């Protein structure tokens, strides 16, 4: 490419990224005072643990539904083969959630919006999973501390889906070509807005992946638990996605085949 393409990529990456936005920021900020009562807390620590899991799951669903929208609406997705659509979707979908959960989380008290207010890692405890939990608010404590800009958190998830090196990719040239021109389009908006120093504070890669496989392994623990919650209660693109073996249902495949 060149300067001018450069940066129409940089404009349609953070277009695509504002049509897929769950909420937008200042939704999410404007909520930061409603934060869960000690009872209403109380209330979620008594719920049992399959029924938090169901109800993490489709909220996680739901997000990763517009992931796979930001996926279909960004430059050069669609062009790639179904096969790399799926294989970029099924590794990277839950990798730019975790990144843009940060937006809904507030450093200031450690709570993150959930199902209407804010609560902190207390309100999970259920789950029985307290380790997963606890990094994964930590991860968006360390981001929430990187003041990433709508503009950087929409260029750094289409980096962080558009990866050629995902294992499986049949054209990995053709994705090569994409990161690079997605790069361009990154550092040359950190280069004009003065932020280059945020490339060291980004998360190794090897932490995404942890992240994920840490989700994975604690539903293969809760799915041992309660097997037939999860195959009549958890949304079927969570299945697809995490569970084994899940992927019998595509779901994904409708999800870029229909518009
Ligand atoms: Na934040």
């Amino acid at each position: 490419a060149s300067l001018t393409e450069i940066e129409h990529l940089v404009q349609s990456v953070c277009k695509s990224y504002r049509e897929t936005c769950q909420l937008r920021l200042e939704d999410l900020l404007r909520q930061r005072s409603n934060i869960f009562s000690r009872e209403e807390v109380t209330g979620y620590q008594r719920k049992s643990m399959w029924e938090m899991w169901e109800r993490c799951a489709h909220h996680l669903t739901e997000a990763i539904q517009y992931v796979v929208e930001f996926a279909k609406r960004l430059s050069g997705f669609m062009e790639l083969c179904q096969n790399d659509q799926i294989v970029l979707l099924k590794a990277g979908a839950m990798e730019v959630v975790l990144v843009r959960m940060c937006r809904a989380y507030n450093a200031d008290n450690r709570t993150v919006f959930f199902e209407g207010k804010y609560g902190g890692m207390e309100l999970f405890r259920a789950l029985g999973c307290s380790e997963l939990i606890s990094s994964i608010f930590d991860f968006s404590h360390s981001l929430s501390a990187l003041h990433f800009s709508e503009d950087e958190i929409a260029l750094y998830t289409a980096l962080v889906l558009i990866n050629a090196h995902r294992p499986g990719l049949q054209e990995k040239r053709k994705v090569e070509q994409l990161q690079y021109n997605l790069e361009l389009a990154f550092h040359h908006h950190l280069c004009k807005t003065h932020r280059q120093s945020i490339l060291a504070k980004l998360p190794p890669k090897g932490k995404l992946r942890s992240l994920c496989s840490q989700h994975v392994e604690r539903l293969q623990i809760f799915q041992h638990l309660h097997p037939i919650v999860v195959q009549a209660a958890f949304p079927p693109l969570y299945k697809e996605l995490f569970s084994g073996g899940g992927e019998k249902h595509k779901i994904l495949h409708r999800l870029l085949q229909d518009s």
